[PDB]
């Protein structure tokens, strides 16, 4: 599924995103845009031969299985193919963990160099929420 913006904003909110350890709405809404472009099927190859997943770009090194990244972690107790739902749930849930882990959003490469200290309400702008 391609999310709209809003549509997305929606989605985060009523699963407890906005204001999640600090971070507004329009952080997350800016994450996903530049790591899926809002695409839950989105899935793409890291150099280690890990895989990023679904509308957060996951990581199989960490967070998922996917039965081809050896010497990894499934912190979120999860088959990485769950991260590619129409519905964002498993998503939001695993990113709740992985951003209490210590590192905050920094986690997303593309929220620290696309999101963070930029007018991250923009991306909420007009959404009835
Ligand atoms: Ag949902
Ligand atoms: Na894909
Ligand atoms: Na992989
Ligand atoms: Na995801
Ligand atoms: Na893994
Ligand atoms: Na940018």
């Amino acid at each position: 599924k391609v999310f709209g913006r809003c549509e997305l904003a929606a989605a985060m909110k009523r699963h407890g995103l906005d204001n999640y350890r600090g971070y507004s709405l329009g952080n997350w809404v800016c994450a996903a845009k530049f790591e899926s472009n809002f695409n839950t099927q989105a899935t793409n190859r890291n150099t280690d031969g890990s895989t990023d997943y679904g509308i957060l770009q996951i990581n199989s090194r960490w967070w998922c299985n996917d039965g081809r990244t050896p010497g990894s972690r499934n912190l979120c107790n999860i088959p990485c193919s769950a991260l590619l739902s129409s519905d964002i749930t498993a998503s939001v849930n695993c990113a709740k963990k992985i951003v209490s882990d210590g590192n905050g959003m920094n986690a997303w490469v593309a929220w620290r160099n696309r999101c963070k200290g930029t007018d991250v309400q923009a991306w909420i702008r007009g959404c009835r929420l």
